[PDB]
Order: C-alpha cells, then sequence, then structure tokens
C-alpha cells in the first residue's frame, strides 16, 4: 500500500529515503509534520519516532525511523520490486563496508557543509568558516579514498549500483549546489560515479519532487 | 506599491520584517528565492544582498537587507501608515537602548535555541545539549533584566508599543513552540508583555501567514 | 580459518568485533598493529584500511574495516555457527532501527564519555567537564528511550538477543567502569537488559580476553 | 552639560562613543568604573547598566548603555552641534543598512581579532590560532563587500561621512595595530576610506585621548 | 639594582611576579609596554620576550619571561633577601608537586574565570556561560583536593609559606572579586589558607599597588 | 631503592619521567595501574594521586605526581647519580625560562597533535582537522622561536644538556612518528638539537623500553 514518509520534502535525509523508494518503484506520499512547532509542548510525533527526528516511515503496521534503517528494511523487504539494491552479485564484504563508510565518513562531513552553506543563509545566518574548513578538508581526505576505490570499481560494491551508492545520492546532490561542489568535480572517478547516479531514471524522479525555490 | 520581501516564509528573520509590514498595514508579497540551491554557482541573489543572506526587501528602486535595517527604514519612511512604531511620545533613550538590547542580548541567545530545538530535528539532527544549555541560561539572565524593566514599563520604551517590541515578536513566537517556552512563561511581566503582543491584530495576521505544518 | 583482527585488545571498538566473533564461536587472533608509530611515515596499515583506523579484519581473501560492517558481514556469512545474531524470528523492522540507533545515538554519546573518563587520565590528562556534561545528558535522554522500549521488549529487536544488542556490549562494559555507570544502573530495564548481556557465556569469554590492568 | 562616559579609556567600545561625542563637539568626561572588582559582590554599576557592561553614558537624567544606542541617541538629540552624523542628504536606505552591517558583520569579526592579538598577550596569553583564522577570513569576505561598495560610494551611506562610518572607526584603529592590519590595507577603497576617517580632526582628538602605552 | 617588570599593573600574571618581588623585599618598577599597539607591526618587545607575552623581567643583564620562571629564578637567586620562599625545612616533594599543581590545575581553571567575569565586561562583552560553567566546576574539583590537603598541612608544602603558596595569590585575589568567589569561601581550609595569605605584609603591599578603579 | 613509576609504558607523560630516571641511571619499575577500569567506582589510585592522573612515582616514603614535579625532584635529589641535569655551569636564567616554555608552549601544542594523529586512530577515530590545524600552526610558531634560540645555543640552557632538554624528549619522539614530524625536520637547529637528544645512550635505553607494536 502507499507508504507514508513523514518529513519535509527539502530535507536531504528525507530525500535519501525517497531515493530508495523510487528505485524500488514503491508508492508513497511525503507527509510534512509539526514536530513541536505547535507549542504547549505535549509530545505527538514522538509516537512515530521517540527520538523526535525526521524522517519516519509507516509501512502498514510497521513504523521505522533512522533513514538508513528505513532504506535497508525497504531494500530487503521489497527485494523484488524495481532495482535490486542488494544484488547477490555485488561483493558482500564491499557492500557492508561502504554502507558504514557513508554513515561514518561521508555523512558526518557532508551534512555540516550543506547546513552551513545552504540552510543557514536561508535562515538569515552567515556560514561558519571554521566549520566549513574543518569539514571540507575532512571530506576531501575521505573523497581521495573514494577516488582510489572508484578507479578500481564501477560502483562502491562492484559492477552494479547498490544500496551503498543510493545512500549517497541526496547529499551529493546538495553538495553540488554549494561552493564546495568542487570536492566532487575535482576527483575524476568520484565525478563520473556521481554523474552516473544522476543519470538514473529513479533519481531523476526523486530530484523532480524536491520543492526547490526559483531563482531571484 | 507592493513591497517584495525575499525569503522563506518560515524563517523567523523574514517573519520579523513581515511583523513590521503588517503593523504599518503596507502591501507586500513574500518571494521565496534560490540562494545557491541551483548549483554551478554563479552569484544571483547576491545582487539584492551581496552578503547573500535573507531577507531582502525591494522598495521600488530601493533594496535593503538586514531585517532590522529594513524594519527601521520602513518604520520611519512610512511613519504615518498604520501604527506609529516610532512614537514621539515614547522615550527616545529607552527606545534606542532596547533596540540594541534585542540585537545584542535577546537575538543571539534566542536564535540558537530555535535552531537547535526546531530546525535541526526537522532536518534529521538531535539538539546539541551544550548549545541549548549555554543559551537557555544566557537568555534566562537576559530575561531577568526584561522582567525587572517590564515590571516598571508597560512596553520596552514606555507606555506604548514601539519598534523595540515588534522586533522581538517572531522570536518570542518560535521560542514558545520549544521546550524552552518556560523562560518566558516563568517571568510574570515578560509573559504578560508577550501575551499583549500576540493579541495585536497585526500580529494575528502575521502568524496567520506562516506556512506551519499540521500535527502528526 | 582463524580470522585476523587487527587492533589493540583494549580498544572498545576492537572488543565490539571480538564480541560478535565469540558469539559465533569463530576462531581468530587479535593482532596489534603499528598505525604510523614507526615514523618516516610511508603508509602501511593503509593497505588493510585506507582510512587508517582500527579495527580491520582479514577473512581469508576478504578485508573489511568499520567494526559494524565487520559484525554484520560475519553475522550473515557465518549465519549458522554459534548464535543466530540475525534470527528470522526477530522483528526485521526493529532489528534495523536499533542497529542504527546504536550507531547514531548511543555510540556518539558513549564513546566521548569513555574517552574523557578512562583514556585521558591514563594519558596524563584531566576529563573535560564540558564534554562529559554534554554527552552524559545526551546519553541520558537516549537511555530514557531505551528504558521505555525495553520495558516492552526483552531485547532491542524482540524476544531474542540479536546483533542489535551485541553491538552495544563493549561500550556498556566500559561505561560501567566510569563514574557515569549510573546512567545505566538508574534505569531498571536498561540495567536488567545489560545484566542479561554480561551473563552471556560468549560475553564472559570476550571480557576475559581484555588485558585490563591490575589495581594500584 | 558635561556628559559622563563610564568605562576604561582603552576599550574600543568606549572609544566608539567618544568618537561620536567629539564629532558633535560635546563636552564629556570618561569615568573608569569598578564593575565587580571590589569583591563581596553586591551589584553597583548594575544601576547604570543592569547588563553590567561598559560603556554607559549619563545624559543629565538619562542613562543609556549599548554603545550604538548611545551613538544614535546623541546623533539625533544633538543633531545640530558639530557634524551632522545623520545628514538628510545621505541615503536613508544605505545609512540604515550599513549601520546594521557594522553591527552584524564587521563588529563580530573585528573584535575577536583585537581581543586575541592585542588583549590576550597583554594579559599573559597567546592568541588562539583557530579564532584568529576563523575571524580573519570572515572579516576578509566582509571587507570584499565593503571594497566593492566603497568603489561606488565615497562613504558607506553616500557622499558624506555619517554615523555609519564613525561607528567603524575605533575598531579600524585597533585592527591597524595588529598583524591583521593587512585586511584593510590590501583593499584599495577600504584603505582610502579608512585613511579619510583618520584624517578627520574629531578623530584626531579621539585618538589623542587613548592612554596607549609607550614602546619597550 | 631596581628590577624592571614589564607589563600592565592590572594583569594578574604581572601581579604574580610583583607578589614574589615584595616578599623578597627587592626593588623594582613596573614598566607598561606597547606590545604591538603601535601598528605598522615591526617587532619591538619581541626582543625581551620572543613569544611576545607579558611579563618580562630584566635583572641587570638577565632577561626572563614566563612569570613562574621569573618567580623561581628570583626565589633562588635572592634566596636570602626577605622571606625564604624556598625553605629547606619545607618538604621538597610537596613543594615541587604543588608548584606544578598550581600551573596545571589551578591556573588553567582560574584564569578563564577571571577573564570571562572581570575582563570581558570591562571590554563591552558578556561572560560566556559555557566557559564559566566548565571552569567553575573543574576548579571546584581541584579545590576539593586542596581542601583535603590543607586540612592536613598549614600551607601547600608544609608548615611554612613557600613559593608554592605565593604563586596562587594574584589569582585567588582576582577570583575573590568575581561571583565565583564562593569556590574558595565554601571550603574551610582553602578559605583559612587564603585569608592567611592576604594577611601577609608583603601581600598587603602588592595589593596596594594594583591601580584598581573606584566604584560607580 | 627501585623507584616505582605508576602508569602505562606507552604514555608519553610516563616516558618523560623514565627519560629522566635513565639519565640519572636510577633503578625503577614501571607499574601499570587500573585507574577506575575496575567499575563500582570506589577510589584506589586516588591514594597516590588524588587528581587521579598518571604518572605517580613512589620514592620510598615519598609519593609525587605531575611528571615535571617528579623530574625536578629526582634531578635535584639524586643530583650526583648519572648526568647532572641541573649543571651549575648552565645559565640559571635560561634553564628556568626554558622549563616553563616547554610546559606552556611546547607541551600544550605537542600533545593534542600526538593525541589526534596517534591515539585516536588506534581507538577507531579519525583525527580532528580543526584541532590538528590549530596546534600544528601554534607549535610551528613556537618552534620558530626554538630555532632562533638554538641557532645561538647548543642546548636550551646553554652548552650542556639539562633538564630543560630532557623534558622535551618523549614528545619530540612521538611527534616524529606523526605526519607532522616535518615541524621539527624543517627547522635546521631544532632538527640537529633533536638528533643530538636521540643519540644519547640514556635516551636509547628509554626508547628501547616503549612496548611499541610491530608493523602490519
Amino acid at each position: 500500500a502507499p507508504l507514508k514518509l513523514y518529513g519535509m520534502p527539502l530535507s536531504p535525509n528525507v530525500v535519501r529515503v525517497a531515493t530508495v523508494l523510487n528505485e524500488k518503484g514503491l508508492d508513497f506520499e511525503i507527509v510534512p509534520v509539526d514536530l513541536t512547532t505547535g507549542a504547549h509542548k505535549q509530545p505527538d510525533f514522538l509516537a512515530l519516532n521517540p527520538f523526535g527526528q525526521i524522517p519516519a516511515l509507516v509501512d502498514g503496521d510497521e513504523v521505522l525511523f533512522e533513514s538508513r534503517a528505513i532504506n535497508r528494511y525497504i531494500a530487503s523487504k521489497y527485494a523484488s520490486e524495481g532495482t535490486d539494491l542488494l544484488p547477490a552479485t555485488a561483493s558482500a564484504a564491499k557492500l557492508e563496508v561502504w554502507l558504514e563508510v557513508e554513515s561514518h565518513h561521508f555523512y558526518p562531513n557532508a551534512s555540516p557543509l550543506v547546513f552551513q552553506l545552504l540552510v543557514r543563509p536561508l535562515l538569515g545566518g552567515a556560514p561558519d568558516a571554521a566549520v566549513v574548513d574543518k569539514h571540507a578538508e575532512q571530506l576531501a581526505k575521505v573523497l581521495d579514498v573514494y577516488e582510489a576505490h572508484l578507479a578500481r570499481n564501477k560502483y562502491l560494491a562492484g559492477d552494479e549500483f547498490t544500496l551503498a551508492d543510493a545512500n549517497h545520492a541526496s547529499y551529493l546532490l546538495y553538495l553540488s549546489k554549494t561552493p564546495k561542489a568542487g570536492l566532487v568535480a575535482a576527483r575524476p572517478h568520484v565525478k563520473a560515479w556521481w554523474e552516473a547516479i544522476v543519470a538514473r531514471p529513479a533519481f531523476q524522479k526523486t530530484v523532480a519532487a524536491i520543492p526547490l525555490p526559483p531563482p531571484p
């Protein structure tokens, strides 16, 4: 049945889930929610996610939160619909290693950059130079390892596109709209790899759904 | 003519300007803009605001940025339309002092709190306890001074509602939707003063325009 | 064949892997390695782990790094040996959600505490009060959610002990040796749940292997 | 009557007020005060400034604090004496925008630099490299915008020297005595603009009053 | 001959040296110096102290910097004049241990507190709550150890007042003028010990020389 | 009798003491201790060191802690055995100044670097770029002063090797095993000076005792 994805359509963490839902060609609606923005604070969304973070997904009777837990659950549960995000042809050792690398090395460095360079200015604040510098450099070192790996593998886990690559898509997308898009562009294989991901029909759909504002 | 307010309708810094535009009963439209979110980064909004921050207001041939510069400009320029946000009956010494107090004591402590407790969770992140603690405490000390002052003055600058009070409205509003709403509630005069501001017809209009999401 | 676990036997991240290897009853040896501690710096371990972090595991021809990637790989690969860390009887939705909760909520708060209160003093430094306070409080909120969950489930994913619980063991162990052991003790179900984990024979073995120093 | 300016004559925030008092040619004395430096802490200056910060100015029966609130009050109150810091010939849109730019972009970056490079060493401490780097870079970006603006305007608000320029003087002065004086020097119009400000007779007087120590 | 002490008479690090010079009853003058405050930056005091920090002391042909290096040098060099700050009757093990404790535990926590609560407000800034909290708590734990020690020893190194105690005096003095003076007062022996130090004639002289401002 | 040095043989702060014990040719054993790593936390090592930090040294009936207090005590107490770490031929002014420089300028910058680049990766963590950058740069400026000094002096205090040089050895050793070893290598005299220290027989012994792991 139509899956319910709770969250703001602009949040890259919501887009990471939408990414996987389109690949699998599953039906779903993105439901925006008032976390606490209603005042007199008496815990409501806390019923879906007790940690009170977006996104959350309701799968019939199942409720899941943690975008990566959701992506993995959906990828194995609906293993047949759409793309096989967990190919048995992909290396299992590489697939598990790169899922964690994204979680612990790419994400923690990619998000602060998207936050300082995209979100803050939209809210009336100037990017924190110290935060940008620390993370741009850390992400650069991280992307040097992706570069050497991708020079030897078409995708993260091997010849085929898997969950490992899809989990990167929303943040690569947002990174490309910042002045730090060069971290990706300057690395040949990272760049090719990224351009291959954007070319994906499912991804095209996902991007199409982001309520991105119009120029000045 | 209809003023153009560039920015996201959810940003409290945009709401601070809308606050003053409704009091003056001026006509305007809030135009959302793509700051850099279009990639291949080649500076567009930078033409309105070279600092690249929201909001910006176009008044015919005039372009202004810095929400407080905009509010003051509009308050003196359209001095007659709607409320007199700069009454000659208000104390000039108090009016100037409390405009700066808001800028240097209230704002710097109120925004981090709104950011960590409202924005971050909407983006998939958990509030930073250290940031919340530092600022809740600093805002508390700041609000103890407002409390003693407001026990002796109906409004910040005196008997009447002025620009000094209006500049606080959007952030008091957002603060009320967080678990730190108590900083205001626990202080009798701050609370009365705030409740008086919400009662204002102009403010009612402003609140009405915020595209606040629906509950879970 | 005997798996090679590269790392210091005292590092909780190495112990998290050993935890899973004993449950599965697999054979392995923990090999301590010189990361860069040999000077004239010309990258050696970087061949196992290009990120240059411990631990790394060599499974015949396979090399994996990221303790959780290693644990998951071993848990599905050697699915039959020893305990079934991935029971098909466990809820799949809960199992995936709690694997991520540990990674994103428990770990990031548990490690700084172990680092400031255990490691630093061993190296001649005093714990940073600000770091301890921030994380003890964040971990406390996190453990309030575990408490409510564990009041309703024997283990994280349900009736049985799974990978989700095992991934917590080394850090719960180290936390218990700090002045913040109370975060666990003060929560009834968290405490029972933890005491159940220590009772496990496999865990007993693991603890037995940590080269913990003798009292003064 | 002779205005009383409470504060240390070396504090740039006190000098920012003195700057405006000399332009207006008003009479005043700078009174140094014991904030809390008398021990057994029982709040005294707190009567002038409840926030307990310097400077404070007593204008007969009026007490004001917040250096910029003081400068604006004096600039409009004594609108005729000395220089017209608020010319009706100056652009009102530019004047309000640049008053805020100084407050939110220049000041927050200029002060940390003066603090780490001038104050700390005088107190036995070494400058924090991270703080200097973050702010020198942020101030640099800020001064690139001043440069483009000043290439098109003689002064911030237009053809004439206004309050907007005067509010910058004390910090430009202190910045020039640091190793980061180059941020100003390297920008042609910023440099010319600054040199024009120092040439002002009123400013000459102000500088003359700072109790600056003698060389080694 | 009259020793030359370079530095501001208000800086507690200069007062720590003056403390020891008066005990020894040596003659000296405190010379205030322009560190870099002369602009066009071309290194002058750097000749006394290449680190460019205050204080520096010129002893005839000798130049020393690092307040504690100066205090120790003077204490052994002029071992006979005035008080024997290095009594052979004092425990040598205790004397060396408490000289380092002051340097590594007391000083690093006492100075941030004096800086945020005394210096910043004098310069127009509000104390950083996070910095005050972190250090007040760390100093509290440190003073609990002094309390237990001082319950068993009249002074740090034993029965007599030594260099170890004198090195604490200026910072205990400044701490007493802050809202955190209670850290000392609340600990019986620390308090008695401190009151004994203030009673010292030499110390009375030292305090007398600090150019402390008059009340409001 | 055989001195007991409490601590981990890998900790550079323990190695700083061992350094001085070998120079003096004293007998001792390095005893590793459980600080709190035994749980149910009821203070044991706290009897040697109430601050609960390593190392501690028991000299018969004497207990000392603070590595530098220990080094100085042993250097004067066993003044005759082995090397005279406190030569009366060395300049007393230079000797005291450089003991403090190491404590306040070298150590605080050298340790964070050893911690982020050596310790963290051994524990499963990535170096913090911001911390490395801040300290590498601060240490660089510090080493520029050592360079100019060492171009004029064979050793820190003069012609002979003293306690001042020995206190640097363990950290210079660890720094050499990091990617920041260049800070030393790139400075001619610092490099020569360091190479002279490693050549020392006593130092050779010390290095020999560090339980450094074998390559991958």
